[PDB]
């Protein structure tokens, strides 16, 4: 068996290896990357997603977050306030602040310190979840508006034709702006790419160990899970290293810097905070090995996960059993 110890993978693909992306994803499952529940690909030397940045500062946040914790400084919960409007110029100046820029520090050792330390004690916004894409039209390769469709994989895997769309997402981000420990929608894989700015540190637990994540969390938000049996989907709970080594749970660290993509695999739980002002985008995505997994996904139906439209397909058609209670949570 490859990778064994669910190690993080990182991947250098030439050019000629960077046109297929299907073919890439299988060759780096071949290899025991999916073990870890995340890989990192460096593209090749050659490739770009688009000429500058220097035009993206009118790009509107319509709902920034404000990011509100509750607990201690290695268990807490955050809730997501709304603000006002802002472009992404504004945002920037914003991030720059300096109510909320980045700590002096010495390296990603000591910040991630500093974040695990510190983050309860403020409040950083988030621009999450923006439909569209700052990949050039022109980039043929790894486009991650380009992509083929979950929609298509399910039809082709399966034979049957299904409504919805796959589009990709934008996520402008500052100094301790955090993603809670989750799995994706239906536990799909997703792809996420760092367009330009400081670094993303990210944690993950390797697919086959995701059941002693989840019994640790009902331990840790006992309120929580007695609401819901898959609370985790809410996307609102964080666990420091600390406190996951204290409880025997393997998982893995790596940071992100720009220029890189870093794709999660099925059911691989994973958390993270950024350093610093940065743009990502990421993007579902299925294969044929998914489908298992899809079928097999934990659902909320409490009414706190709410997502997207395409998501009731993948229900209806994967999980009929479950789909009824989990639509009355929809509505
Ligand atoms: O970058 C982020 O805030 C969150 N992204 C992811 O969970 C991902 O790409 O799956
Ligand atoms: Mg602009
Ligand atoms: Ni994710
Ligand atoms: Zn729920």
């Amino acid at each position: 068996a490859q990778n064994p110890n669910c190690n993080i993978m990182i991947f250098h693909p030439t050019k000629e290896e960077f046109n297929d992306f299907d073919k890439y994803i299988a060759y780096m499952e071949s290899q025991g990357a999916h073990r870890a529940g995340l890989a990192k690909i460096i593209p090749p030397k050659e490739w770009k997603a688009r000429e500058t940045y220097d035009n993206i500062s009118e790009i509107l946040i319509a709902t920034p977050l404000q990011q509100v914790a509750s607990g201690r400084a290695g268990v807490f919960t955050q809730y997501h306030k709304k603000k006002k409007a802002m472009t992404v110029g504004e945002y920037r100046h914003l991030a720059n602040s300096k109510k909320y820029q980045t700590p002096p520090h010495q390296n990603f050792e000591d910040l991630e310190r500093k974040y695990w330390k510190n983050r309860i004690y403020n409040s950083p916004i988030y621009g999450a979840d923006i439909s569209g894409s700052l990949f050039d039209e022109n980039t043929k390769q790894w486009n991650l508006g380009h992509l083929g469709t979950i929609q298509d994989l399910l039809e082709k895997e399966c034979g049957v034709v299904i409504e919805g769309v796959n589009t990709p997402y934008l996520y402008f981000g500052m100094w301790k702006t955090t993603f809670a420990w989750h799995t994706e929608d239906m536990d799909l894989y997703s792809i996420n790419y760092l367009h330009l700015g400081e670094p993303k540190t990210w944690y993950v637990v390797p697919p086959e160990h995701g059941q002693r994540l989840e019994r640790l969390a009902r331990e840790l938000f006992p309120g929580s899970s007695r609401g819901c049996g898959a609370f985790l989907r809410h996307k609102v709970a964080l666990i420091s290293p600390t406190v996951l080594k204290e409880n025997g749970i393997p998982f893995n660290r790596i940071t992100q810097e720009a220029g890189e993509f870093m794709v999660t695999f099925p059911y691989g739980y994973h958390a993270g905070f950024n350093h610093g002002f940065n743009c990502a985008e990421a993007i579902n995505f299925a294969t044929p090995r998914w489908i298992d997994y899809g079928k097999m996904a934990s659902q909320c139906s409490c009414g706190e996960a709410r997502v997207t439209f395409s998501m009731d397909a993948f229900v209806r058609i994967l999980q009929p059993e479950r789909y009824d209670l989990w639509k009355r949570g929809q509505d």
